[PDB]
């Protein structure tokens, strides 16, 4: 029949070829060779009439074959479509979305989809399985420090898979005032005004820092909204010096009533501390309690830096009564300690690792044909380079971190491993995190709210694909691929994560689909709403302390004096700030928004069609109440989340 057979070219700097490049229309009965038909074009959609008089049936596959002259000359192809004119069936689609290198031959399966099951005839098995065995061989796992999740093999950009690589065009637009300041004064809190201020919330983060309010405030809707949660009952760790007793009892009346909340860092705790250029740098492991007013504002009622020891009297505990410098060093004290949790677990490992795992799995496990590969794809785009450009100059020996951050020189790395017996399946999914930390009601968390909205979407989002690919648990049960997929995660990637409630198999539609939510959701929403607030709230040092220079107090007598002393210095205070402050001027993908189109039928596209609705629906309606707001919380609006993990 006749053909019109439709090749598209990637857009980036090299995507173009020089070389010519043969087709083969392969159906259920039959194929036929098309020849040399172009030389690929960089942006370029190729599309030309072809009549072939055999009956092909269905088409099942598109072969290729790169004919290099005397240089290869690599090629970036999208896909290619094939219409038969005249039939009335449908335009089969062969997404490819890779480099084409070398002259071997390679076949591109149509883009319906289908699991091993739901192939019966096994017209795609024999590709299925030696797609994978290459997989295998180009994705393999790695540890890039012992004890941790593992991560992708190699240890330089060059290791990484031709695939994983940044586009060119990403790639060159991605890559002191202050030192002329270099003989300003450092005596008082307001000397940190040096710096450079550069968004509406950081302005006012400088304005009201000191703010009990906003101190609390963000423990809900700031920048690392994992901590906190509602207290059943007393910590253990918060134990009583003599004449503390007014304090328990405001404690009790606020713990029977419900509203009394907990944020405690001892994950912090046995921590090495860095040593910057010989000087000691220091680290805490406070514990913070908080009670929720009826006016919605979560205030701070004590504060203990260090956990008690046994054998040896209690630490003291700080109050908003003590005298204010006192008080306000606490807080510091607080703040310093948040910002290695959340940079180290809530946005490195629970974010960027996290995804990590994730990918190298599928990418061993799962075909381009199967069904959840093409719903995973577009949020793993470009993890593996920001990750390996971070274990090569953020985190690595030597690095962003050991320069300017206390538990840089070792600390973050323990941080890291003692870290990974928490990430636990629940805390990943926001229904059940929020419900163990007693987020759920608090209508004065944004955080929460928008986190349960965005997972409900996007597992909505999930059960519509998987639906029409698995119309039993049986199906489910029955995908080897996708139960191999599960292991590879949880039991080889996060190194026996079943102790921490992740599952070694599927056993039905509805528990597979809330893996995959849980998987997109983790390097979307998670990701989004832990790297995005970096720039408000980590850009005023004092609000977010990279490094301490003096040990945590045990006495109530601080002055500004001390304040300043324990506070980064100048040069550490800038070192931050550029940081910060490159590490997050944002080009991007909205969450749902990916250009490549791995599924051909139209109800995958209407599927994907309805999420987006319903994120446009949610974008809008929280920039509404966000004009409502005191402060904004605009970490979780669709328009801004990312498709992935990819700064
Ligand atoms: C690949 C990003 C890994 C993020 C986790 C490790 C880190 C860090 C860090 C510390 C202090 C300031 C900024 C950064 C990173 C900022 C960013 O990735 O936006
Ligand atoms: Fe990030």
């Amino acid at each position: 029949g006749v053909y019109r057979v439709c090749v598209s070219t990637g857009a980036s700097i090299y995507a173009g070829s020089k070389n010519k490049v043969e087709l083969w229309l392969v159906g259920q009965h039959g194929e036929v060779e098309l020849g040399s038909c172009l030389r690929p074009t960089r942006n370029k959609e190729e599309e030309f009439k072809v009549n072939v008089s055999k009956y092909l049936g269905s088409l099942l596959f598109v072969r290729l074959r790169k004919k290099h002259f005397l240089k290869e000359d690599a090629w970036f192809c999208n896909w290619i479509s094939v219409q038969a004119l005249g039939a009335a069936e449908d335009k089969y689609w062969f997404p490819c979305y890779r480099w084409v290198v070398g002259d071997g031959v390679q076949s591109l399966p149509v883009g319906t989809g289908c699991t091993t099951v739901g192939d019966p005839q096994g017209l795609f098995q024999k590709h299925r399985e030696q797609e994978l065995e290459e997989r295998r061989k180009l994705y393999q796992w790695g540890s890039w420090k012992e004890g941790l999740i593992l991560n992708v093999a190699g240890s330089k950009l060059t290791d990484l898979p031709v695939d994983e690589r940044f586009l060119e065009d990403k790639k060159i637009d991605f890559e002191l005032k202050n030192s002329l300041n270099i003989l300003a004064p450092w005596k008082t809190l307001d000397d940190f005004n040096r710096i450079f201020w550069r968004s509406k919330l950081a302005r006012r983060v400088r304005d009201s820092w000191q703010e009990d309010s906003l101190f609390g405030y963000q423990f809900l809707n700031g920048a690392n909204p994992m901590l906190l949660r509602r207290s059943v009952q007393l910590p253990a760790r918060l134990v009583f010096p003599p004449g503390m007793e007014e304090l328990q009892a405001q404690l009790e009346k606020e713990l029977k009533a419900g509203t009394l909340f907990e944020a405690d860092f001892a994950l912090l705790d046995n921590i090495k501390a860095n040593v910057i250029l010989y000087c000691q740098q220091y680290l805490a492991a406070p514990l913070v309690m908080l009670k929720l007013q009826p006016d919605g504002k979560l205030m701070p009622m004590v504060i203990q830096l260090h956990l008690p020891k046994i054998g040896s009297s209690p630490p003291p505990l700080f109050l908003p009564t003590d005298p204010p410098m006192v008080w306000l060093l606490a807080k510091c004290w607080v703040r310093s300690s948040d910002f290695q949790v959340h940079e180290l677990n809530s946005h490195l490992l629970r974010g960027h690792l996290m995804a990590e795992v994730f990918t190298v799995a599928t990418m061993r496990c799962l075909p381009s044909i199967h069904p959840v590969f093409k719903l995973i794809v577009p949020h793993l785009r470009y993890t593996l380079e920001i990750n390996v450009r971070a274990r090569n100059g953020l985190v690595s020996d030597f690095g962003i971190f050991d320069q300017i951050m206390s538990t840089g020189g070792g600390g973050h790395v323990q941080l890291l491993q003692q870290a990974g017996a928490f990430l636990t399946y629940r805390s990943f999914c926001p229904p059940d995190d929020l419900a163990d930390r007693g987020l759920l009601g608090v209508e004065s968390s944004f955080y929460a709210q928008d986190a349960l909205r965005l997972w409900e979407i996007i597992s909505r989002y999930v059960q519509g694909i998987m639906g029409l690919y698995y119309k039993t648990d049986e199906a489910v049960r029955d995908d080897l691929e996708l139960q191999s997929w599960c292991r590879e995660i949880t039991e080889i990637g996060l190194q026996g994560a079943q102790k921490q409630g992740f599952p070694t198999s599927l056993q039905s539609v509805a528990q597979a689909c809330h893996f995959v939510t849980m998987c997109i959701f983790t390097c979307t929403g998670q990701h989004s709403s832990i790297h995005l607030g970096q720039l408000d709230w980590f850009t005023w040092v004092p609000n977010a302390p990279c490094t301490m220079r003096l040990p945590p107090p045990t006495t109530k007598d601080a002055t500004l004096e001390t304040v300043m002393a324990t506070l980064p210095n100048l040069k550490q205070s800038s070192l931050q700030m550029s940081i910060v402050w490159q590490l997050g001027r944002d080009i991007m993908v909205p969450l749902g928004q990916h250009q490549e189109e791995y599924f051909s039928g139209p109800e995958p596209r209407a599927v994907l069609e309805k999420f987006r609705e319903e994120l446009a629906i949610m974008d809008k309606e929280i920039e509404v109440r966000n004009e409502k707001l005191d402060i904004p919380y605009e970490y979780l609006r669709p328009s801004i989340v990312e498709n992935s993990v990819a700064i």
